[PDB]
């Protein structure tokens, strides 16, 4: 009657539950949360990979086996809507696997930052998961086992044993709060970046985030649509289209519109924009 689900946690262990073969996916979702006693639940999800190894995340309304058709019934557990400011969560736990997302977000390379801000970053993680620098705990080999950024180089690993010297006395909970402060300043934090063509056939890639709909072109940021003035959001095809009324007075409405690879890349971004736009005017 039951089907065995797979998923890889934030520190990558993994849980597995069985659920009922007709469960949707609210029902294992609610499990992993059980599982990590988190509460603040609604910034979570879990992904899957469908039969084109395209990333997506399990629809919590919908049967699991509408979405996964293979029976391998393995996700992931992700951060799905980045608080615009940490702070102002409730629970150190919550903020605690914000920072697991972070951190895997740093050394994938999908949050670019500056050598400074990476070391700093660093400092907090370690102060975080160490505690206090100590000479008699802490040899020149101490932190070889933590990965701050992508390429790691030896100038990094000594500025994060400078700064963590200098945060003595920081409990994990300052450490992480600090961390996020920081983090959550990044320009991509929080950007979930989808591969697009404009109107006139230009590559660009078009990030979805608590501030709005962003565009890109050649690494840089070309334009921004903050979520109150986006009036509509559809797809129609292998197109995404917004509607916003442009010009100082707003006086007329105007659709624009991007070519995706195709249908279904068109519909998981007009998915990902709508639950955008709905959890951040909610919240």
């Amino acid at each position: 009657k039951s089907m065995q689900c797979k998923v890889i946690l934030l520190d990558g262990s993994e849980y597995t539950c069985d659920v009922e073969k007709r469960s949707r996916g609210q029902v294992l979702f609610d499990k992993v949360c059980e599982h990590l006693n988190l509460l603040e639940k609604d910034y979570f999800g879990l992904t899957y990979r469908d039969a084109e190894n395209q990333k997506n995340w399990l629809d919590p309304a919908k049967e699991i086996k509408k979405q996964v058709r293979s029976g391998a019934w393995h996700f992931s557990f992700n951060v799905k809507f980045y608080p615009p400011d940490p702070a102002q969560l409730s629970e150190d736990i919550t903020r605690y696997y914000l920072c697991l997302q972070l951190r895997d977000d740093i050394v994938s390379g999908r949050l670019p930052c500056s050598f400074v801000t990476l070391a700093l970053l660093g400092s907090y993680t370690v102060q975080s998961e160490l505690g206090d620098y100590d000479p008699d705990e802490c040899g020149s080999d101490y932190i070889s086992e933590f990965r701050f950024a992508p390429n790691h180089t030896k100038e990094l690993e000594d500025k994060v044993i400078e700064l963590h010297k200098s945060h003595r006395g920081m409990t994990p909970a300052e450490a992480e709060m600090h961390f996020l402060e920081n983090a959550k300043k990044l320009s991509m934090y929080g950007v979930d970046l989808h591969h697009a063509k404009d109107s006139e056939g230009v590559e660009i890639m078009l990030g979805v985030c608590a501030s709005g709909l962003l565009i890109y072109r050649d690494r840089l940021r070309i334009n921004r649509f903050a979520w109150p003035k986006v009036l509509k959001i559809s797809y129609k095809r292998n197109n995404f289209y917004i509607k916003i009324r442009p010009g100082e007075f707003e006086q007329f409405e105007s659709t624009i519109g991007f070519k995706l690879p195709n249908h279904r890349a068109a519909k998981r971004l007009w998915k990902v924009c709508v639950e955008h736009h709905t959890f951040f005017r909610l919240l």
